[PDB]
């Protein structure tokens, strides 16, 4: 994926925006932060992917997720691209959208990043970055520039993360909100019981061993 | 690893014997599965789910194969957990072969993991990527959830759809595409190839900024 692992704390880079200068932390402050990669403006599926996050960002404002979209072109092409945006969006063509696009016609950001050989559109920059209020990175998903994203995972995706890091349990395969939970294996049998009263459900396997526990969504 | 990185043609011990990874995938498309640990909630239903599906992805011409930082033993073990978790007989049988990675080598040379490989336990939580190859060993496409976030098969399977219609009939997908949906012609083809390519026709949606980069052709 990018050049950071799962648990690495953001670069705190200052940057360029159609809204203006921005230093990563300062931006994010207290909240989630998704940083979407592209390669340049004009593009096919990349301004689909703008659009539909543009028409979504009120579904992650409301969970206190912060957009911010980063494209190697400058901020006039920026401002200029954001126009198409909104017409696709069937909306009133102007230069503004709910969310900024870095300016990285420089590839700085996409070598700080990782997602960029200065040896080789640079097709590597397409990572999609989630970071928690802790600054630290949560999920990744790396789409190369012809498979358009899915904007319901990626809401699906944030659902979990703010489950797990406020009610302490983990998701299974395919899960759609509403469904059961598991409990997070660090929790012991003692403690789970008092924390999750609805019931814990251990599945019964071969080995003997109680990893596999679920509890209806708390 | 970038996109179009060449993987790395390692040698492991797996549930199904010794393999070298590049003669594993051979000429088919390849999808690798990591997990920090065996024994482990979340990623045990995927690996169920993967089970039920390796179907699905045989028919594509799409090999599976996990990877999981433990020995073979224990994932010989895991497997029959595995199995009894998808209500079928728990043998250590599985549709796909589970690498031993006790040693921590192949995580750490995969990039998702940092060289501290000697951690007596600590749960290697960063070894979670999915990673997919084409025929070309080159990475197409990776997917970093953490141990607490499931995988969605429908997505992985979705995405599988659209990398193979790129290669084989240059169109990319949109946002939010499900199979059957118009899907783009690549930025790359010109006007004049396109009319050519695509003789189902081509929409050209017009854009406040007069170029014309938003094209669509129904799905070939």
């Amino acid at each position: 994926p990018g050049g950071l692992l799962l648990g690495d704390v953001a670069p705190n880079f200052e940057a360029n925006t159609t809204v203006g200068r921005i230093r990563f932390h300062d931006f994010l402050g207290d909240s989630w932060g998704i940083l979407f990669s592209h390669p340049r403006d004009f593009t096919p599926v990349c301004t689909t992917e703008l659009g539909r996050a543009a028409k979504l960002a009120p579904e992650f404002a409301k969970r206190n997720v912060k957009l911010i979209a980063l494209s190697i072109d400058s901020v006039e092409d920026h401002l200029a691209w954001s126009k198409d945006i909104n017409a696709y969006n069937s909306e009133e063509p102007t230069e503004k959208l709910p969310f900024p696009i870095i300016d990285d016609r420089n590839r700085e950001l996409a070598i700080l990043l990782g997602m960029l050989d200065p040896a080789e559109m640079p097709v590597t920059a397409r990572v999609v970055f989630v970071f928690g209020p802790d600054k630290k990175l949560k999920l990744s998903i790396l789409y190369p520039a012809t498979t358009g994203r899915n904007f319901d995972e990626i809401l699906r995706v944030v659902i979990s993360l703010q489950l797990t890091a406020e009610k302490r349990v983990a998701t299974p395969v395919d899960w759609k909100d509403g469904d059961s939970v598991m409990v997070l294996p660090t929790i012991p049998e003692e403690e789970a019981k008092k924390l999750f009263p609805k019931g814990v459900f251990t599945k019964e396997l071969p080995s003997g061993k109680k990893y596999l526990r679920y509890t209806p969504q708390p």
